[PDB]
């Protein structure tokens, strides 16, 4: 393999772009140094979506550990979002789609991502989405039975209210929610808060209903009453996905 350029950084390691000189695979390989990737290497391989980033494989290296993965040569959903303006509204709704569809895959097979927000969010040659990033991904079911979170973890403006309020906490109604927040940055290429705590202005301005307010005023309507559902304080009285399938934006026709 090759090294030729980074991909992005993280927490533990950084992401390059290996492509061999012999069989000339494009592929992404997370190098991480030095019980936490063990866990991380396992999710890895139950992942077999097409919005979700394909995990290749794992050598070790005494103490510099790799990791090979699908290669997403249009980059990430954070680079198509034009600051202050966002993206066209047929152009939100097939991300969203797809993150859905990459998100119900998931919920499925009892993982939650933990961290849903556009540089993870990374698109093919063909614009498909793919949702990459499981190094804070945890097991929220396991032999059909559900349960609950305690560890805080994220990213502050995409986290859900009772994250940072509750003790212990559903898995999906937060992955629902940080999904509400980047189809906000989408149709509006602005983040609404820095997080939703009653200390924030902007995101008591929300609850209060002051939809005049940016981001607000530059999303449409529909898509703006999907936004009512999907970022609601309490997360019992949350939408669900079957539910936001069922929604009139989301079954809305678009096309330029
Ligand atoms: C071809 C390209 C990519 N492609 C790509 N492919 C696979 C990736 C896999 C992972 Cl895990 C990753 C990681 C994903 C998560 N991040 C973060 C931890 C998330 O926020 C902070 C980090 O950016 C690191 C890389 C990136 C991948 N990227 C990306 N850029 N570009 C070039 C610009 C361009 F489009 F021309």
């Amino acid at each position: 393999w090759d090294l030729v350029q980074t991909l992005g950084e993280g927490a533990y390691g950084e992401v390059q772009l290996a492509v061999n000189r012999v069989t000339e695979e494009a592929v992404a390989v997370k190098i991480v140094d030095m019980e936490n990737i063990k866990k991380e290497i396992c999710i890895l391989k139950m992942l077999n979506h097409e919005n979700v980033i394909k995990f290749y494989g794992h050598r070790r290296e005494g103490n510099i550990q790799y990791l090979f993965m699908e290669l997403a040569s249009g980059g990430s959903l954070f680079d198509r979002i034009e600051p202050d303006i966002g993206m066209p509204e047929p152009d939100a709704q097939r991300f969203f789609h797809q993150l859905m569809a990459g998100v119900v895959y998931l919920h499925g097979i009892g993982i939650t991502h933990r961290d849903i927000k556009p540089h993870n969010l990374l698109l093919d040659e063909r614009d498909n989405l793919k949702i990459a990033d499981y190094s804070l991904a945890t097991v929220f079911r396991y032999n059909n039975r559900e349960r609950l979170l305690n560890k805080m973890c994220g990213t502050l403006p995409y986290v859900a209210p009772e994250l940072l309020k509750r003790r212990e906490f559903h898995a999906e109604p937060v992955d629902v929610w940080s999904c509400g927040i980047v189809l906000t940055a989408m149709l509006a290429g602005e983040l609404p808060w820095d997080q939703p705590s009653d200390s924030c202005q902007e995101y008591s301005d929300w609850k209060e209903k002051k939809t005049y307010l940016n981001p607000w005023k530059k999303i449409d309507s529909a898509p703006l009453a999907l936004l009512h559902k999907i970022l609601v304080e309490n997360p019992s009285a949350r939408i669900t996905i079957p539910d936001i399938k069922k929604d009139r934006w989301y079954n809305k026709p678009l096309k330029k």
